[PDB]
């Protein structure tokens, strides 16, 4: 399967450069921007006629390929991949967070199992969860191929969106590269041949990489010509997406050590595979010898690194060796940007929280670091960070970003970082939309709160998803903006999800008359100071995100959503209908819904269960607060109570709790006492004055007369007794002759059945629908029992004397009384003995119907047959008709007219049925035989044995739907009349008048009471209370079953074997352990800053001033910044300076005098002094400002490595120091901070001044109280000369060295190290042996190391 058609692709969507929305344009108009190069020789080339998909072998989907040039823009390359992406996946294809560069070996190399599965699995992971853009060589070698086979898995286990695998790869290494060049571009699913023999090229293509992009130069068969527009590629996909860049570094060779050097230099952080071998192992080693404070690294060398490098790489000279090592030490200098995965260090699939460890060290915010935190779904490094940043004082970054973090945890659905962000107190009602709003004129809309801006918001988004059932459910809805029910455009389309649209589209899902109630005037500001309104607020808000979460089927925040808020049985019941009524809904109907439809149905079950189980645990806990809490009304539904909903909800469960039947029966009987039984209530109703004071003032005994006839069962009893009167009046009226006018008791009779028809009409038209009226089976039965009386009434009221008319008025009269005695059986259904009976007999009518059926068959056969068969010679007439019907129907009844059919038989004999005249009406006996061997042998046993099966499969479900009947009859009665029928006429003319009065006159209102704020937070802590206990107790319920028992013993036993797997690995490791347990300075020829001048070079063996050298000859060279005669600059005629004492130039000493043991002789030709340290092939004083020594300090701010924990970081078994270092601004190479000691001042004075003005550039309070408590205790540990390369003969740097050293490290961690004045860069960098340091700064360091027993 899966090969339809293939058909090119014509127009294409190219995103706009505002990144709002893609316009849609010609392929060939968009693909003008990409040349290629025909020759090496070419520089501006040609436009690009490669562009297509390539199918490769074994591959089902096509992998596109686009041949771009060096000079084409990456942000075009960019668009090109985008717009690919939109046009397969659409407009909202899920953006990357992530931006994977996967760098290394370009040769095949084969991993150990575990760390190549862990690697597979966590990258794997990475991708798949922040739809990461992996960019790798594209080559089917190596890293790019173990990156392909890692991906390939990703792409074959998941459906619909697959992660893009981009490849930039050179052109001129690729096989096949003609074959995609020539053509018609776009070329749909080209073949790739790899097997193919290319004469000049031999690198093919990854099949198992998604898209192609060929950076063509010109040239044949070389290799890297494509890192820059890759690292281009990268910047500007990160810069584009808000994304980091990650780098991932597997093996690789000497230019994998450079590209990963780039990487560091440009702040794209690095993850370093340790195990794999190369130059991986070498950075790895790197680090953890340099920050790593575990035990087993403080053996760790330089000597072993070098070792290890050579052995490695195997350098052909030893400057690349030194310049390998430099470089590798340089990338592993800033700390946080370089993380290390190591298979025998960090544990099995926490290489995607390695990945998350160097985004975090990566992305300076806080908001960027939560939002990837959430991405990676790992809630312990959130909560971490969020508590980090808690205690050290950044709580404002936190309050800053949260409302964009917890609107991004709520529309990836994720329930848990919901708890963590909204636990750090972040109010639910203060969430912010993205965008902002235009303005409307609708006064509705623009009264809405920003926190229903931000749901709208999360409608949208959710909503622009393909073939999602929400804009579905929103169309096929017909209504407008505000969501009325009614079917400009514009402003009905851009708020198209706004909340109260959505609120109608509920309430219509929940029943015909259901309208929530929202106020939103409590979120003003004038409102705060009133006590428990965050509550209210809070719920409220609940409340609508709640709905939100039952329209997207998320259970999980749904639950969530519903435990924060109040009134959770009422929302359970609401949430259980909405979703049982969307999983049978229109809009949810479709081929890939079907899981969808299922979990939305199992959640209703869910939420069902929830209602059932907290109703349940109320009538455990209090019975009596159960019934207060069933009885409140709540004004978000037009205050209607909880059975009120649970009946709107069609909840069947709910209604059949013994909580809620005492609730209504309590409701029956109108919260009075001693009235439990028919004859109580019969017995107080016709003695009032003698049984109600003695149950249980004036304001007592009217207000127990006042509420006993205000119950509904009351008026049940008024309306039985009304009715029993009316049957037996009537029942009396039609035994009894008519007389010969109309007589009392049929205008007693008329007057009280016009007052019935009034009641039929008013409960017609004012009280229910028409629709609903007609529905109900006793209303049909009541039209009919009014319709016939007065027919009959009419036809003997037509002519009073007469016989005839009597008689046919008793006759219609007849049915009269069989329907009122029928209707009579409707006040049977309060009983709990007579109701459910009543209900399954109805069922059983259908089992009635199959019998009256079959019956019907041998009744119209056996009485066509035997009639015929009795009278042979008869002429048919309505006689006959009577005959086949009438015997036939009563002999299934036990009556059988033997005698009768003996006499019509004209059988004469003793015996039945001999000596007749006809010997065929013999047979009459037989088929009569054969008759009731039918109907009463095997008929009505029959009727007996299917009605035993419909009572016993019935009966549970009618005793369910007596118990909702109940409170129908309880509801129908709470609001009819006390008056009983005959008098209702009374009722009438008094609500007619109320009607006049109260629309015309308007002299009146309605009263009601409203319960107090401190029973209603009773009510409202006793029904949290008892959610969260029953929640508890419904975990532990669920845990104490067998099957999740059997479950978290084979988890436990799993995680125990992976523990075990731990401890061999840890013990193979032993077994390996125990078994191996058993000088002269020659400066550079050009002289610096002197515009390429150079000097007289010189080989190392002639530097000593004691060697002759007889050939040397120098030349005499001075910079221009020395001769333009700066204030700290010697005249340049050294003359009459008296040099080896401390000289005064304008009266301040300066230091002369050098440390060299011969001292400094004075030339007697020029007068220029001659340096002691050794010739430099320059004469002059060049770009050194003073004649002779030029006196120097540096300041060496040191302080000790030390770990997070406090541990002091030791390496070969000394402590290791780190010191403040500059990089150089002239020649961008770190060097010791120093400069030319002033005038008029000492060591110490310079020394702070340049240790000031460089690493700390404009330097507080307490910080330069720290500062100067470092300074106060400096010891000038050496004075010596520098082999600094603007030194020459006649001027020579000599150095005087400060330390200062904080043992503690408090003053030390105030600083805030930033470049200024001469220097680019300042930083902590650690003393070693290895530094590439300027001039002879490492003797210098080596020196302070040597005096304070540090590393080396
Ligand atoms: C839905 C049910 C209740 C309908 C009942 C219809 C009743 C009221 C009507 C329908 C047909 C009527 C009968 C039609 C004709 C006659 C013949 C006349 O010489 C005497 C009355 C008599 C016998 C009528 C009695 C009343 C009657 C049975
Ligand atoms: C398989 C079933 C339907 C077979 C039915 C057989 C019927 C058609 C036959 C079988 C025997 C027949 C009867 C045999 C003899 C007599 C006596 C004669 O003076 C009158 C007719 C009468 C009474 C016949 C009536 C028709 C009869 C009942
Ligand atoms: C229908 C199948 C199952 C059985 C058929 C049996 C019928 C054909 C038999 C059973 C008993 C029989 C009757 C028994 C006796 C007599 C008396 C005789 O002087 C005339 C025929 C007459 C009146 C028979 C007519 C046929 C009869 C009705
Ligand atoms: C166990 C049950 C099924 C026993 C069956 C009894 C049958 C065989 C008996 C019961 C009544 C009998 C009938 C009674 C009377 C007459 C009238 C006579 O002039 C001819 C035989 C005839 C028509 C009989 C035929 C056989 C009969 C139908
Ligand atoms: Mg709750
Ligand atoms: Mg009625």
């Amino acid at each position: 399967a899966m090969i339809r058609q293939s058909v090119a692709a014509k127009t294409l969507l190219i995103e706009n450069e505002d990144g709002k929305g893609s316009t849609r344009m010609e392929v060939q108009d968009f693909m003008k921007r990409f040349h290629m190069h025909a020759s090496e020789d070419d520089k501006t080339g040609s436009p690009s006629t490669a562009w297509g998909t390539l199918r490769f072998p074994t591959k089902e989907a096509t992998a596109p390929y686009l041949r771009l040039s060096v000079n084409d823009d990456p942000e075009d390359a960019l668009l090109f991949v985008k717009a690919m992406l939109a046009q397969k996946y659409g407009e909202t294809y899920d953006r990357p967070s992530l931006i994977l560069s996967v760098t290394g070996g370009a040769r095949n190399f084969t991993l150990p199992p575990r760390l190549e599965t862990a690697i597979a699995k966590g990258l794997r992971l990475a991708a798949q969860r922040t739809n990461a853009w992996v960019v790798t060589g594209g080559t089917n070698t190596g890293v790019m191929k173990l990156t392909g086979q890692i991906m390939e898995a990703l792409s074959k286990t998941q459906s619909h969106f697959i992660p893009p695998t981009i490849g930039i790869a050179t052109y001129g290494v690729i096989i096949g590269g003609d074959d995609m060049t020539r053509g018609e571009p776009p070329k749909i699913g080209l073949e790739y041949e790899m097997h193919k023999k290319d004469p000049p090229k031999t690198t093919p293509l990854d099949d198992n990489h998604n898209l192609f992009l060929l950076v063509d130069d010109g040239s044949t068969n070389k290799f890297g010509k494509e890192i820059k527009f890759r690292a281009a590629f990268e910047n500007a996909a990160g810069q584009a997406f808000a994304a980091p860049v990650v780098t991932i570094v597997v093996q690789g060779g000497p230019g994998t050590l450079g590209t990963a050097l780039q990487a560091v230099r440009q702040g794209t952080p690095i993850v370093v595979v340790d195990g794999s071998g190369l130059a991986a192992d070498v950075l790895a080693y790197a680090y953890n010898f340099m920050h790593n404070p575990l035990t087993r690294f403080k053996s760790y060398t330089i000597d072993d690194l070098r070792q290890k490098v050579a052995q490695t790489f195997n350098p052909k000279s030893s400057q690349q060796l030194t310049n390998l090592l430099d470089s590798a030490l340089e990338c592993v200098q800033d700390p946080n940007l370089v993380v290390v995965y190591s298979l025998q260090e960090s544990g099995i699939d926490e290489f995607d929280d390695c990945i998350l460890k160097a985004i975090f060290s990566s992305q300076g915010k806080l908001g960027n670091k939560l939002k990837q935190a959430m991405y990676f779904d790992q809630l312990d490094v959130a909560k971490r960070a969020l508590s980090e940043a808690s205690k050290n004082g950044q709580h404002n970054e936190i309050a800053a970003c949260i409302n964009d973090n917890l609107m991004a945890a709520m529309m990836h659905n994720k329930p848990h970082f919901v708890e963590l962000y909204l636990g750090f107190d972040a109010k639910i009602y203060e969430l912010k939309p993205s965008e902002e709003v235009a303005k409307t004129n609708i006064t509705a809309l623009d009264e809405l709160p920003s926190f229903a801006l931000a749901i709208e918001e999360l409608y949208k988004r959710e909503a622009k998803k393909p073939h999602s059932h929400v804009q579905r459910l929103v169309s096929l809805s017909n209504t407008d903006v505000l969501g009325r029910h009614y079917r400009g455009r514009d402003l009905a389309n851009t708020r198209a999800y706004n909340v109260l649209r959505m609120d109608q589209i509920f309430a219509r899902l929940v029943s015909k008359d259901f309208s929530v109630n929202r106020d939103f005037t409590i979120y003003d500001s004038k409102y705060d100071k009133v006590p428990g309104i965050q509550f209210r607020r809070t719920a409220q808000a609940s409340h609508m995100l709640f709905l939100w979460a039952i329209c997207l089927d998320r259970f999980r925040m749904a639950r969530h959503f519903w435990l924060i808020g109040d009134q959770s049985i009422i929302n359970a019941l609401v949430a259980s209908r909405i979703l049982e009524r969307l999983s049978t809904h229109r809009a949810l109907q479709g081929p890939h819904l079907a899981e969808e439809r299922a979990k939305m149905q199992h959640n209703a079950k869910k939420f069902e269960e929830l209602a059932v189980g907290v109703l349940g645990e109320c009538h455990g806990s209090d019975s009596h607060m159960a019934s207060e809490m069933l009885h409140s009304k709540n004004d978000m539904f037009n205050k209607k109570n909880a059975i009120n909903i649970a009946y709107d909800a069609k909840s069947l469960a709910f209604l059949s709790h013994p909580a809620t039947q005492s609730v209504i029966n309590a409701d029956w009987y109108g919260h009075l006492k001693s009235v439990t039984s028919f004859w109580a209530v019969l017995f107080a109703f016709f003695f009032p004055f003698f049984v109600l004071p003695f149950i249980n003032g004036a304001h007592r005994l009217r207000r127990k007369f006042a509420k006993f006839y205000s119950a509904p069962y009351t008026r049940f009893i008024s309306d039985l007794l009304s009715h029993f009167v009316l049957c037996v009046v009537t029942s009396y009226f039609v035994l009894d002759k008519l007389e010969d006018t109309i007589s009392a008791i049929e205008w007693i009779l008329l007057v009280w059945f016009v007052a019935l028809l009034l009641e039929e009409l008013r409960q017609m038209i004012f009280c229910d629908g028409i629709a609903e009226y007609i529905s109900d089976t006793w209303n049909r039965l009541d039209l009919i029992m009014i319709t016939l009386f007065f027919v009959g009434f009419f036809t003997h009221a037509s002519d009073p004397s007469n016989q005839d008319s009597k008689v046919v008025s008793k006759g219609i009269h007849a049915f009269l009384v069989v329907v009122l005695w029928l209707r009579f059986m409707r006040y049977y259904a309060l009983s709990k003995n007579l109701g459910p009976k009543l209900i399954m007999m109805m069922e059983m009518m259908k089992d009635v119907s199959t019998f009256v059926f079959l019956l019907l068959i041998f009744l119209i056969g056996y009485g066509v047959a035997a009639q015929s068969l009795l009278s042979p010679d008869e002429d048919f007439s309505s006689r006959t008709f009577i005959g086949v019907l009438f015997r036939p129907y009563f002999q299934i009844y036990g009556e059988l007219f033997l005698d009768d059919l003996n006499s019509e038989a004209n059988c004469l004999g003793d015996t039945p049925f001999t000596e007749c005249s006809r010997e065929t009406v013999r047979m009459v006996p037989f088929f009569l035989a054969v008759y009731i061997l039918g109907s009463n042998v095997l008929l009505v046993n029959l009727l007996i044995a299917m009605f035993n099966d419909t009572y016993m499969k019935v009966q549970e479900a009618a005793e369910d739907l007596w118990r909702k009947q109940n409170y129908e009859l309880c509801a129908e009665y709470k609001d009819r009349p006390f008056l009983p029928a005959p008098f209702i006429l009374l009722a009438h003319v008094h609500m007619l008048f109320m009607r006049l009065l109260r629309l015309c006159g308007v002299h009146t209102q309605e009263h009601e009471k409203i319960q107090d704020d401190e029973t209603k937070r009773k009510i409202t802590t006793f029904e949290e209370l008892n959610t969260d206990k029953f929640l508890r107790r419904w975990e532990r319920e669920r845990q104490e079953m067998l099957e999740a028992r059997v479950k978290m013993t084979n988890d436990n036993v799993v995680q125990a074997m992976g523990m075990m797997d731990q401890l061999l690995e840890h013990m193979i490791s032993f077994r390996f352990s125990l078994d191996q347990q058993a000088e002269w300075y020659v400066p550079p020829e050009e002289y610096p800053k002197s515009g390429g001048v150079k000097r007289y070079l010189i080989d190392a063996s002639m530097v000593p001033l004691s060697i002759m050298c007889p050939s040397y000859d120098p030349v005499e060279y001075t910079h221009p910044s020395v001769a333009a005669q700066p204030v700290w600059a010697d005249p340049a005629d050294p003359r009459k300076i008296k040099f080896n004492v401390k000289d005064e130039v304008n009266g301040k000493v300066v230091d002369r005098t050098s440390c060299h043991p011969s001292g400094i002789s004075i030339d007697s030709n020029t007068g220029r002094p001659i340096n002691p340290w050794g010739r430099t092939g320059m004469t002059g004083r060049g770009l050194l400002g003073k004649w002779g020594v030029n006196q120097a300090a540096d300041t060496v701010v040191t302080r000790w490595k030390r770990s997070p924990d406090g541990s002091i970081l030791e390496r070969d078994g000394k402590k290791v120091l780190e010191f403040v270092a500059i990089q150089r601004q002239d020649n961008k190479m770190w060097a010791i901070p120093g400069g030319f000691v002033d005038n008029g001042e000492d060591v110490a004075l310079t020394s702070g001044r340049e240790f000031m003005e460089e690493a700390l550039g404009m330097g507080s309070a307490e910080s330069k109280d720290s500062l100067a408590a470092l300074f106060s205790s400096g010891t000038i540990v050496a004075r010596i000369y520098c082999e600094d390369p603007r030194n020459t003969d006649n001027a020579w740097v000599e150095t005087t060295c400060v330390n200062f050293h904080d043992e503690s490290g408090r003053h030390a961690a105030r600083l805030k190290l930033q470049g200024g004045d001469d220097a680019e860069h300042a930083r902590w960098m650690m003393v070693h042996g290895g530094l590439n340091l300027f001039a002879s700064h490492r003797t210098l360091l080596q020196h302070v190391t040597s005096a304070l027993n540090a590393y080396f």
